Protein backbone atom coordinates (compact mmCIF):
# COMPACT_ATOMS: atom_id res chain seq x y z
CA UNK A 1 0.00 0.00 0.00
CA UNK A 2 0.89 3.72 -0.50
CA UNK A 3 0.49 6.35 2.75
CA UNK A 4 1.32 9.81 2.48
CA UNK A 5 3.13 11.15 5.45
CA UNK A 6 2.88 14.72 6.79
CA UNK A 7 6.75 15.41 7.60
CA UNK A 8 6.84 18.56 9.81
CA UNK A 9 7.66 18.83 13.31
CA UNK A 10 4.63 17.64 13.44
CA UNK A 11 4.22 14.38 12.09
CA UNK A 12 0.96 12.47 10.77
CA UNK A 13 0.10 10.01 9.09
CA UNK A 14 2.24 6.98 11.33
CA UNK A 15 0.53 7.54 15.19
CA UNK A 16 -1.50 4.48 15.35
CA UNK A 17 -1.56 2.98 11.94
CA UNK A 18 -0.42 -0.33 10.78
CA UNK A 19 2.29 -0.94 8.14
CA UNK A 20 3.61 -4.17 6.30
CA UNK A 21 6.29 -4.76 4.89
CA UNK A 22 6.92 -3.85 1.24
CA UNK A 23 4.11 -0.54 2.06
CA UNK A 24 5.38 2.85 0.30
CA UNK A 25 5.61 6.22 2.52
CA UNK A 26 5.44 9.23 0.45
CA UNK A 27 7.05 11.86 2.82
CA UNK A 28 5.09 15.29 1.95
CA UNK A 29 6.85 19.10 3.07
CA UNK A 30 8.35 21.78 1.07
CA UNK A 31 11.48 21.06 -0.41
CA UNK A 32 14.32 23.02 1.46
CA UNK A 33 13.02 23.22 4.33
CA UNK A 34 13.57 19.96 5.72
CA UNK A 35 15.15 16.61 4.71
CA UNK A 36 14.42 12.53 5.36
CA UNK A 37 17.17 10.48 6.54
CA UNK A 38 16.73 6.72 7.06
CA UNK A 39 18.68 5.82 10.07
CA UNK A 40 19.39 3.07 12.25
CA UNK A 41 18.04 2.66 16.14
CA UNK A 42 21.41 3.84 18.03
CA UNK A 43 20.81 6.76 15.19
CA UNK A 44 17.31 7.10 16.23
CA UNK A 45 17.58 7.26 19.59
CA UNK A 46 20.82 9.99 19.47
CA UNK A 47 19.11 12.22 16.96
CA UNK A 48 22.42 11.63 14.58
CA UNK A 49 22.78 9.65 11.20
CA UNK A 50 25.13 6.91 10.78
CA UNK A 51 28.21 7.29 8.43
CA UNK A 52 26.64 6.28 5.28
CA UNK A 53 22.93 6.87 5.71
CA UNK A 54 20.68 8.08 2.69
CA UNK A 55 18.89 11.29 2.95
CA UNK A 56 16.06 12.33 0.91
CA UNK A 57 15.08 15.86 0.06
CA UNK A 58 12.53 16.31 -3.00
CA UNK A 59 9.86 17.22 -0.59
CA UNK A 60 7.91 14.01 -2.43
CA UNK A 61 10.40 11.44 -1.16
CA UNK A 62 8.72 7.64 -2.05
CA UNK A 63 10.37 5.02 0.44
CA UNK A 64 9.58 1.71 0.39
CA UNK A 65 9.71 -0.03 4.17
CA UNK A 66 11.42 -2.79 4.65
CA UNK A 67 10.49 -5.79 7.13
CA UNK A 68 11.50 -5.50 10.63
CA UNK A 69 11.69 -1.40 12.47
CA UNK A 70 12.63 1.58 9.81
CA UNK A 71 13.59 4.91 11.11
CA UNK A 72 13.40 8.35 9.60
CA UNK A 73 14.87 11.34 11.25
CA UNK A 74 14.96 15.40 9.85
CA UNK A 75 18.69 16.05 10.48
CA UNK A 76 18.60 19.90 10.14
CA UNK A 77 19.77 21.52 13.30
CA UNK A 78 16.91 21.70 16.23
CA UNK A 79 14.65 19.44 13.93
CA UNK A 80 14.85 15.72 15.36
CA UNK A 81 15.16 17.60 19.03
CA UNK A 82 12.14 19.04 18.16
CA UNK A 83 10.18 15.79 17.08
CA UNK A 84 11.21 14.84 13.35
CA UNK A 85 12.18 11.69 13.96
CA UNK A 86 9.43 8.13 13.75
CA UNK A 87 9.97 4.75 14.07
CA UNK A 88 7.74 2.61 11.73
CA UNK A 89 7.26 -1.11 12.92
CA UNK A 90 6.35 -2.78 8.99
CA UNK A 91 5.13 -6.32 9.77
CU1 LIG B 1 13.14 19.24 9.37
Amino acid sequence: AVYNIGWSFNVNGARGKSFRAGDVLVFKYIKGQHNVVAVNGRGYASCSAPRGARTYSSGQDRIKLTRGQNYFICSFPGHCGGGMKIAINAK
